[PDB]
């Protein structure tokens, strides 16, 4: 990828500061806007901060966020992503509830599903997927984000027990960002504490069945909570049944 010099980038506004550094609405030549998202000196290595702009500048997909460059030469370095008009998707489901139709939520999950099925084939295992973790563009294009990795709530039970990452582990994950898709950004087991998390699910308990969703949607959420990950579907089954009830059963 290219490097960009700290003096091509103009900082606007921050929008957002997580564990692993901050995010800023910027320009960058004074023309482009782009998201900045700057390193958290300690929290993290440069190295693999580093690493995972590399493998995300080389994963091109409509679905899949995209990279201007990595700043490296004034520390705290960042990297330098395309701007989405509408933030992340947890958010923006909060803030217009009750303004979409069924349909219009169900091709959310196509949007992210086609990205996910992009990075199964490439063996790419995204580790945290979750609606903060996806982001709305123009016309509510949804793209995934922060795939280049090397939250209890998401996590798979082979993951939660054993660490036992795959991309059947992902599909899991992508059944609970369905739920908060089609409750409209409700917070999956509200007020749980991780430990109860894990018994209900461990007992059988799964995610109630959002008023938005249909029996179709329903039964597509549980097979991807299928207690081995062998039962549940690969992203590239799931986007075309998921594509079936678009013209079905919604
Ligand atoms: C991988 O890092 C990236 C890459 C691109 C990108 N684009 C972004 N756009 C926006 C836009 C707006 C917005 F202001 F235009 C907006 C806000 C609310 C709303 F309802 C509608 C629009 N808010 C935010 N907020 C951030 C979301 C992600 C979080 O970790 C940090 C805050 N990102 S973030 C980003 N990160």
């Amino acid at each position: 990828g290219s490097v960009i010099d700290p003096s091509e980038l103009t900082f606007v506004q921050e929008i957002g500061s997580g564990q692993f550094g901050l995010v800023h609405l910027g320009y960058w030549l004074n023309k482009d806007k782009v998201a900045i998202k700057t390193i958290r000196e300690g929290a993290m290595s440069e190295e693999d901060f580093i690493e995972e702009a590399e493998v995300m500048m080389k994963l091109s997909h409509p679905k899949l966020v995209q990279l201007y460059g990595v700043c490296l030469e004034q520390a705290p370095i960042c990297l330098v992503f395309e701007f989405m008009e509408h933030g992340c998707l947890s958010d923006y489901l909060r803030t217009q509830r009750g303004l979409f139709a069924a349909e219009t939520l169900l091709g959310m999950c196509l949007d992210v599903c086609e990205g996910m099925a992009y990075l199964e084939e490439a063996c790419v295992i995204h580790r945290d997927l979750a609606a903060r973790n996806c982001l709305v563009g123009e016309n509510q294009v949804i793209k995934v984000s922060d795939f280049g990795m090397t939250p209890v709530k998401w996590a798979s039970p082979e993951v939660f027990s054993f660490s036992r990452y795959s991309s059947k582990s992902d599909v899991w994950s992508f059944g609970v960002l369905m739920w908060e898709v089609f409750s409209e950004g409700k917070i999956p087991y509200e007020n749980r504490s991780n430990s109860e998390v894990v018994e209900d699910i461990s007992t059988g308990f799964r995610l109630y069945k959002p008023r938005l969703a249909s029996t179709h949607v329903y039964q597509i959420m549980n097979h991807c909570w299928k207690e081995r990950p062998e039962d549940r579907p690969a992203f590239s089954r799931l986007l075309r049944q998921l594509a079936e009830i678009a013209e079905s059963g919604l």
